[PDB]
């Protein structure tokens, strides 16, 4: 394959889909995890996909992938490092870190990336009045080289990738979640998306 | 209208240009302020003109703004706290503004603002091989609508503007100021320097 080639001014668009994926991870999260927090998500930067490894942190990060197998096709990859995976354990188990990560720990780990990417696909599906599927996540816990090595496995190298900083806010409380998002959908599929969305709203100077 | 086209694909190149604004910020607070900063950028987003106002947030505001006169044309304008500017003239003049916000602070902030602005933009520009010529930005406190409606002047409402959050943090320090840049390139102009770039 599909056309590369966009209108500069429909990238408007991609930042409105970005604010929709976090009012639904925000309702998501009230809904499935009886969590009430604020979600701010904001476009970091845009990159090769091959680049990834140096955008996620130095130390062991936590990492969900899952492939989008509707348009816009891709992947989509959820990190985050030890200080939020921490918060995210506690808060999901009511119970302490301290003596290390229990089953009970990790288990709630990969079923908050579970609630916080279903939530953001959802809210872009929302928007666009149609399904986003997603493939079965797979978890990767190791260095960034390690995580960008299997997340890039079947992935179009020419890919646009958008990089996303998250900040979870729980209300009412000072624990807060950093995450960073790798968007890598097909390139072609992503210009369709767009287009599609304009087209859609273009048609709203008709009612 | 005639399509303004971009390859989805080099969007890459507005996060390595915008890059560049902030390096060249960070090496003309050297050059000409003498002050030793790390310039990041925080975020990089999407808007329309229309919507600026609601990026500013509310109450009484600073900004510094310019109009180019030259490719990519357009407007370029830079939003911040009372807080922040009082921390700009505070580490340039060396004097609290507790004694009143004074002359020689509002002097100082406007040297800070112009090394700022053309920091940014000349950084950009260079990348480009684009020479822009503009005057020094204009400085003003008021209402974020206010301030919109000024910058908004002679743009078109269907234009891109670049929104960034960018954070200059003073090396061996706790000061650190948060700018709001917003960019509204003329997108014609904008689209076809962006076609003729690779590094
Ligand atoms: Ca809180
Ligand atoms: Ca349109
Ligand atoms: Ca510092």
């Amino acid at each position: 394959g599909m056309p590369l080639l966009i209108d500069i001014r429909k990238l408007t668009l991609i930042t409105r889909l970005i604010q929709d994926g976090a009012e639904q991870v925000a309702d998501s999260l009230a809904t499935l995890a009886g969590v009430d927090a604020a979600v701010e998500i904001k476009s970091l930067s845009f990159v090769q996909p091959e680049d990834i490894a140096t955008e996620m942190g130095g130390g062991t990060i936590y990492s969900a992938r899952v492939r989008l197998t509707e348009p816009p096709y891709g992947v989509f990859l959820m990190t985050f490092e030890t200080e939020t995976a921490a918060e995210i354990a506690e808060l999901m188990t009511g119970s302490s870190v301290e003596d290390g990560f229990t089953q009970l720990h990790e288990s709630a780990l990969q079923e908050m990336c579970n609630i916080l990417t279903s939530g953001f696909i959802d809210g872009i599906a929302n928007t666009l009045n149609a399904t986003i599927n997603m493939g079965t996540p797979t978890v990767v816990q190791d260095d960034a080289t390690e995580i960008a090595d299997k997340a890039l496995s079947h992935v179009r190298r020419d890919s646009l990738t958008i990089v996303l900083d998250s900040l979870v806010d729980i209300k009412e409380s000072d624990v807060a979640f950093s995450l960073r998002i790798f968007l890598i959908p097909d390139p072609g599929s992503f210009v369709h998306l767009i287009d599609q969305l304009d087209y859609d709203t273009d048609r709203e100077t008709h009612i």
